[PDB]
């Protein structure tokens, strides 16, 4: 995350850190004690999910670790265009809920009214380095027309755009799969964007979670 600041310790109980080969790969969101929501391009071998983390470099009393028993990618995911970039992860051990581990409710209404949005993650910072402490930033949703002018013919209905006009606060490398939180509800997932990271003119592109409510529900209860 570029141009942000460390989060408050108790403000991110839904955040998951995804690891492969012993190294941080992606972000994720706890949506049920048995399920984590992330991006389909985060599909790597033998995925390790860590809940209740704040500082990656330190061992914390609040943290829980689980391996993945089932990885469910959306049937219509197209890797080249990033369309329908969503994946469900079944935990081997269901999450032991606490003050620092809780699920986040999803946004069901695609025509949901204006709320305050924020992004969070352990992705690359402004200096080009990986932080130990999780980063946070407030951003605003960018109109569909404004986004189609930034990325001609690359924006589908399964994507949302968001950014910060003043500083260019944006998600970055290592944030993929993380949440776009609008009004205490999951509104989107980190999918793709401008490299080098910065949202002043080309906003970040996120998976539009409101479109996948029925698919998410059918997968969990399958
Ligand atoms: N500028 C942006 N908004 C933005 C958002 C996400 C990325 N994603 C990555 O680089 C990927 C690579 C594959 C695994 N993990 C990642 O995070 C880039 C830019």
């Amino acid at each position: 995350l570029v141009h942000g600041g460390p989060c408050d310790k108790t403000s991110h109980p839904y955040q998951a850190a995804l690891y492969t080969s012993g190294h941080l790969l992606c972000g994720g969101v706890l949506i049920h004690p048995l399920w984590v929501l992330t991006a389909a391009h985060c599909k790597k071998p033998n995925l390790q999910v860590f809940l209740g983390k704040h500082n990656l470099g330190q061992q914390e009393s609040s943290q829980e670790q689980s391996s993945v028993v089932r990885a469910v990618i959306h049937p219509d995911y197209d890797a080249a265009s990033h369309d329908q970039d969503i994946m469900l992860l079944r935990l081997a051990r269901p999450a032991k809920l606490s003050e620092l581990i809780q699920p986040l409710p999803l946004e069901r209404d695609c025509s949901a009214q204006t709320t305050s949005c924020h992004i969070l993650g352990w992705g690359k910072t402004a200096d080009g380095d990986f932080p130990d402490t999780i980063q946070c930033a407030y951003i605003h949703l960018v109109s569909r027309e404004e986004c189609e002018h930034a990325y001609p013919g690359q924006i589908t209905q399964n994507m949302l755009c968001a950014g910060d006009e003043k500083y260019g606060k944006d998600s970055c490398q290592g944030d993929s799969g993380g949440p776009l939180v609008c009004g205490d509800h999951l509104r989107g997932l980190v999918s793709w964007g401008n490299i080098p990271c910065g949202s002043k003119e080309k906003p970040g592109v996120y998976t539009n979670v409101c479109r996948y409510t029925n698919w998410i529900q059918k997968t969990i209860q399958a």
